[PDB]
């Protein structure tokens, strides 16, 4: 009994085809980047790659969604399709949710408890996630169907035995998990990142990242008569970088490495900067190269440094996930509260809500690589360098 | 090695997955539609269904083809995978050309030699087509391989190049390419020239009128209204006059004052009269009586006119086939032109050559899968009966 004009459906379908193409392309790019370069295979990235895979699966779901969208009369075998593919879609959703959770959890202990002490661990957790998600979505196979509107919805057997309400429990738990991750875990992350002794943990990262970028840019690019300003920035950043407290110290050491690390790093920065300043007024590039090796010889010795961009990008990611998934849940609750009353206009509202949930579903499947491209510079360079050497 | 951005290659890959979905769906639908709708089981439709098969077969190759495009060696039998699947692809391509040619030929004979002349025949012709294709693509199997700068495929081996077999296969490929060109250029242009040859109207016009008569006859089978049945009948009557003037194909080599044109031209005189009487029943609120009259129209039409004319849809058919064959040639053109230009070009191994060649191969790749997926689209755009049958099976 659908009330969507042909122009509206055509626009939805074209948008969805667009999302199909862009999302396949981008999630493929993400998975390839992770599998290609060794340094990018951090725990967080492996989880993201898992999610990229779930997104690809969702895109394979899309064609039958579009078919069902345009059908006036569903197929005889359609019931099975419904069951199977609803299961598929929701399995993926659950898996992605859990991956986010795992991810967030395993970043959380990575910052708030730096002191806590593996390969195959990540594979095991991914496998655990997929099995748990399959089991949690299992019931869908036996609770939704197509009965004598006329759509892939929960059957009456599901309604009149309570099983619908336990599946809504499961769905709501799964919805609140990423909300918990963004609101509670990411906020505790951000606390520890922006907590005071001379400066904060995030300011360490920015300063350290500012000093290296200036030196590395000039060492291999942007040749000019005077790069002393970059040398000045390096000195200032190195100066502030001493005021911070690296993670291995645990900020419980007033002077035992506070004297060791401050003296050693500041000394290497100091003397090299003074010699670089003299050559800058008048071999300067070689002095910068020599300064670099001491940094690697000391920075690697007592230090991830991407803790801030990682958390901020994960925040945007989890936010977009929850946004796209919110209208479904909200509409479901508000329309469950009024079932029989006013079944005329509320039906129109419900179909439009389901349509926006549809488009949002596939948008969520496509959006993460776009975010990565806009926010991660490392991601950009890795897609640039993907087919090289 | 790869001389274009990864985002381009990922986007091409996704586009190809889209063509995979659409092409599997469309060609499946073509085969189903022909197999179930019996008033769509023509000779040429059976040939098109054969083609739909070859296209499905092509789309199964696309997963491994994309793996090879990304230069992933997941296995060590790549060499074998190449000899096999390249063979597969060429065979399928050859099959289409031959089946195109086959149906073109038949359709040509049907129209230009109308005075001249079963379901086992088409089955045998398709069998023979597939045999000739498999043999003709056979040598691909033994002279392509994967063995030891700026290139990256499965490609002709040195044994192929330096024994002359590669040139023989380029000849074979070029002949196959030109067969559909011959079909479109020669056969279809002669067909259209006879189809639109004046004698009051043209043969193509008579087919439009016949087709409007048969369609409006189907309307009265289910019409419920005076104006509904009367509308159909009004359109028929204009059609019947304007078709009475035509010169039937079985009687093309006759005189305008023949005993056969009398019976033809008088047969429409009756058929107009029957329409007039069914109209006068419709005017007076006799809907079920006008439909009974309209059935006499069928039997009158059946006796006089079917004997004076087999297929009554040549014009629409050949327009569609021209679009199909043109699309085929266009998609296969860059491969052939590029191969020739790069053989003639004085310089191999240059980077600009390498980049040009890689881009040409990429667009040819996409074109190959586009040619495999586009036919059901064209049928849906052009044939209405086919589009309706597809929508019925899809539930639209
Ligand atoms: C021809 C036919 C097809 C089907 C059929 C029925 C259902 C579904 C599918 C096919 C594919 C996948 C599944 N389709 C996923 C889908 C539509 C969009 N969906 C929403 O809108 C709700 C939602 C979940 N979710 C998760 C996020 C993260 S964001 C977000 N929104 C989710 C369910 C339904 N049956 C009978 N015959
Ligand atoms: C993992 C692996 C895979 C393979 C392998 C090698 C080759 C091919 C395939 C797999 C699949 C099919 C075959 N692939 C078809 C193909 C690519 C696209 N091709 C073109 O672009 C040229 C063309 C023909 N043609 C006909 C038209 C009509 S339009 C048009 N274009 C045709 C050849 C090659 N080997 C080694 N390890
Ligand atoms: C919002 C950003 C837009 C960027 C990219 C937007 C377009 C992407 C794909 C277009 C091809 C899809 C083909 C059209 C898909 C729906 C077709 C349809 O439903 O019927 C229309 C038909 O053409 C009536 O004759
Ligand atoms: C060695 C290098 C040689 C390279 C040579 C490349 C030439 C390709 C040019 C083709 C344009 C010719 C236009 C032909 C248009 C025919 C369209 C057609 O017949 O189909 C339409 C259909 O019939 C509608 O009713
Ligand atoms: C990816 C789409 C799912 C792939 C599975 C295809 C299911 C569509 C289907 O119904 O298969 C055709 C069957 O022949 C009907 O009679
Ligand atoms: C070439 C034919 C292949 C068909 C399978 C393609 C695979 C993708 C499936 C669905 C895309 C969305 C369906 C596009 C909607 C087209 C239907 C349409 O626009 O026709 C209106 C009709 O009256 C309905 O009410
Ligand atoms: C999702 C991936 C691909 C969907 C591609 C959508 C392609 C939808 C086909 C629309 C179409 O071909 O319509 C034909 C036209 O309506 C006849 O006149
Ligand atoms: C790849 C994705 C393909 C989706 C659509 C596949 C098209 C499959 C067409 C099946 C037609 C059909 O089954 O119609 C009979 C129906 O069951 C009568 O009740």
């Amino acid at each position: 009994l659908q009330l969507f004009p042909a122009p509206l459906l055509a626009g939805v379908t074209a948008t969805c085809v667009a999302l199909f193409v862009v999302g396949i392309a981008g999630n493929l790019l993400t998975m390839l980047v992770v599998s290609r370069f060794r340094e990018l295979r951090t725990t967080t990235n492996l989880y993201l790659s898992s999610m990229a895979f779930s997104d690809l699966l969702i895109f394979l779901c899309m064609p039958l969604d579009l078919v069902r969208l345009w059908q006036y009369r569903p197929w005889n075998f359609g019931d099975l399709l419904c069951k199977l593919f609803q299961f598929v879609s929701e399995s993926c959703t659950y898996a992605k949710v859990l991956t986010i959770t795992a991810l967030s959890v395993e970043r959380y202990f990575a910052i708030c408890f730096p002191l806590r002490a593996t390969k195959g661990r990540v594979k095991l957790v991914i496998f655990v996630i997929w099995a748990v998600a399959f089991c949690s979505a299992g019931p869908i196979f036996v609770l939704v169907g197509v009965e004598h509107t006329n759509e892939c919805r929960p059957t009456e057997f599901a309604v009149r035995s309570g099983l619908l309400t336990v599946m809504v429990w499961v769905s709501s738990i799964f919805f609140f998990l990423p909300v918990f991750c963004l609101t509670v875990l990411y906020s505790l992350i951000g606390r520890k990142l922006w907590r005071r002794g001379g400066t904060t943990m995030a300011d360490l990262e920015d300063n350290w990242e500012t000093l290296n970028d200036n030196l590395k840019v000039i060492e291999k690019a942007d040749n000019a008569a005077q790069v002393k300003d970059a040398l000045t920035k390096m000195r200032a950043a190195a100066l502030d970088a001493q005021k911070a407290t690296p993670p291995k110290l645990e900020d419980k050491s007033p002077d035992s490495p506070e004297m060791k690390d401050f003296r050693h790093g500041f000394d290497i920065l100091v003397g090299q900067i003074d010699d670089a300043l003299k050559l800058a007024n008048e071999e300067a590039q070689a002095a910068a190269e020599q300064l670099k090796t001491t940094r690697n010889a000391y920075i690697q010795k007592y230090l991830d440094q991407n803790h801030k961009q990682t958390v901020k990008m994960l925040a945007v990611v989890v936010f977009a996930f929850i946004l796209c998934w919110l209208p479904f849940h909200v509409g479901r609750y508000l329309f469950s509260k009024s079932f029989e009353p006013g079944s005329l206009e509320i039906a129109q509202i419900s179909q439009y809500c389901n349509l926006v949930s549809f488009v949002l579903f596939y948008l969520s499947a496509a959006i993460n690589p776009i975010l990565y491209n806009i926010m991660s510079k490392k991601y950009r360079v890795a897609v640039f360098r993907l087919l090289g050497f």
